[PDB]
């Protein structure tokens, strides 16, 4: 864990180090050099590290111990989820108008950067960790198993990204090729407020590339068989704990500080379909759903404020709070059955800091 | 049969993301979705690196055979159309092979143009394991892919970058969401030696050096005819290039597919770079004071200063030389079915086919 912290430097160098050896002229070279550092250290840094943590822990807790050769390469994968999750949140910040990121100013907006160079950026980042796992673990057996579980991660968090940008959308709600001047208003899709397509997308979104990927890395490099039926049971814990991780999230997003957050809430404004919408619309009045239909996905404080207060009216932070103690009960029972003490003590650790980090 | 072969990796694809845990109402929104994503924009092209991937490994060396070698000519056209959706949002482009620009799209726009990119790159690595993956050279592959598109990251981030304010002692600036970047151009980028350092990374490496290693690893070559290679490709790339840069100014969009938009865009251009070696002290503060301004009277100034300097003219002569470089470098491969299939790509590779 102190290893994970200490070894960022290395893993950001190893990679700047590779580019470095680019057939580029030597003004050239230092000007990429101070740039893409900036990306790794502004983007991979700041955060709770849970998904690179719990690398290192799950790793650890797989195996009876360790040496450095062999920390040196599961904080390597430590390292690339948060090179993962640096990517990702380039991206998301992009598509969701993200003003703070880490209490910092999101790296698209700014003017040195903008969505022109966030866009490369983004793609940059997502290759290194490939470069990285490379690096370190060519010649591990575990090698194109771990580059498979990257990719497939990163793909069904894709899909989850399409699927809550576009779940609203007119598109959904045939493409058209030949509008590009008429733009869409934003409405909501009673059809698809439910629990059901909630999960699918959050579970997509949010559940494989944050708790399925780092559990299987460091299970992976620890060497459990990829046969093994443990693998299915540690998928179901991952979409538990997926859907518990997102719907705090999306709760957050009314109810959070900002300055403790790290970022500032949007999905009202943004059209989003969140935890807090669907259960509203499980509870409220029939003119209150006029009513969200009405004001919902308007970037308005006078609309904005509407939503808010029929999340005070119907209770939404204790409907949340008795979600959290019942989804944390049974995130508790599946990791009670998985026969392994190691990873066991390490998903309850995980469970209880998810929020806080630590 | 290239293109017949087409709808075969589209729909392996698709194939995968239909067994994903998602409604079936569901399924069917992101069916159609990503199957207009694969038709929109890898189709309408030369389609000239995936040929070149099929032809090399035929001049290299059955149905079998051929279902890989398809698959690795489709992957580079996957990556084309990734790098072009990225680089349309970066360039501000309006038009991509006489369509819209995907990012235009009202149903599709930015935020769903840089998933979609992710998107694209993504589906190559699944498909390459679908095809591929007891294959031998199967690591080499996939690393192939991934270097060539880590380098031309790094030449779209310079071809991006070069005259900006950040490389102009001073850092990046973390508190500016505000002050937009006025952009001029930097006289010290504006030589050949940062031009090709650019033009390598961001077309060569994936234009060239990818669809040839890829048919002579899945022949079967292991080898310093791979240095040789690389050498000829970097050639090609920049030849390729500077052509680019030429329709950039002097083509017809509706022949190209695309706008032209390098000067607006404060692009290093070969162009540029010519226009600033011949050009008189005067004409090097006209284009300092012209360049780089989305504005009519500024960029018919700088496009005037083509005209003036001949450079339609330069190319013409530049085309000739290089050409005869790029033979000349052939010619010491010493592989006949290799050359043979490179000198056929330098004869149609501003056309297709
Ligand atoms: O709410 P999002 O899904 O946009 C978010 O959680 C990011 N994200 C992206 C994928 N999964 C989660 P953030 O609120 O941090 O902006
Ligand atoms: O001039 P560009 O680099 O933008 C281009 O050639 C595309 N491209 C992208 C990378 N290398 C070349 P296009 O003129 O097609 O927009
Ligand atoms: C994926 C979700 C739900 C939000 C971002 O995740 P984290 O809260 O884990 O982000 P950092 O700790 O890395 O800032
Ligand atoms: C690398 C360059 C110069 C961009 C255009 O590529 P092509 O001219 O190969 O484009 P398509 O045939 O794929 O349309
Ligand atoms: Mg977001
Ligand atoms: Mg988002
Ligand atoms: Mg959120
Ligand atoms: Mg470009
Ligand atoms: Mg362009
Ligand atoms: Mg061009």
């Amino acid at each position: 864990l102190a290893f994970f912290r200490n070894m960022y430097d290395k893993y950001r160098d190893a990679f700047l180090s590779h580019l470095n050896e680019y057939s580029l002229e030597e003004e050239i070279k230092e000007h990429i050099s101070k740039y893409y550092k900036l990306l790794f250290d502004y983007n991979c840094l700041g955060g709770k590290n849970n998904r690179g943590i719990l690398v290192i822990l799950i790793y650890e807790y797989v195996k009876n111990r360790i040496n450095s050769s062999e920390w040196e390469k599961a904080a390597c994968l430590a390292w690339c989820i948060e090179i993962l999750q640096a990517a990702f949140l380039v991206a998301d910040d992009i598509m969701d108008k993200g003003e703070m990121r880490r209490n910092k100013y999101c790296w698209y907006l700014l003017k040195d950067v903008e969505t022109k160079n966030a866009v490369n950026d983004v793609l940059l980042l997502y290759n290194s960790i490939y470069k990285l796992i490379e690096i370190y673990l060519r010649n591990e057996s575990c090698y194109v198993d771990v580059i498979a579980t990257f990719r497939d991660a990163t793909l069904k968090t894709i899909i989850g990204q399409h699927l809550d940008t576009n779940i609203f959308s007119d598109k959904y709600s045939e493409i058209d090729v030949n509008n590009i001047n008429v733009p869409e208003q934003p409405v909501i899709d009673i059809n698809m407020i439910n629990f059901g397509v909630y999960k699918n997308i959050v579970i997509h979104k949010t559940a494989y590339y944050s708790f399925f990927l780092p559990i299987v890395c460091g299970m992976l490099l620890a060497g459990i068989a990829v046969d093994n039926l443990i693998y299915k049971k540690i998928e179901d814990i991952s979409m538990l704990m997926g859907e518990y991780f997102q719907i705090h999230d999306d709760y957050l997003d009314i109810f959070g500080d900002s300055t403790k957050t790290g970022k500032v809430g949007s999905d009202i404004q943004n059209n989003k379909l969140t935890w807090p919408l669907i259960k509203t619309f499980e509870l409220c009045s029939e003119p209150d759903k006029i009513k969200i239909v009405k004001n919902y996905g308007k970037n308005n404080l006078a609309c904005v404020k509407v939503i808010d207060s029929l999340y005070e009216q119907y209770k939404i932070r204790k409907h949340y709070e008795s979600y959290e103690k019942a989804q944390k009960a049974k995130i508790l029972s599946a990791i009670n059955e998985l026969h392994h003490e190691g990873i066991e003590y390490v998903l309850k650790y995980l469970l209880e800091i998810l929020f806080t980090g630590v």
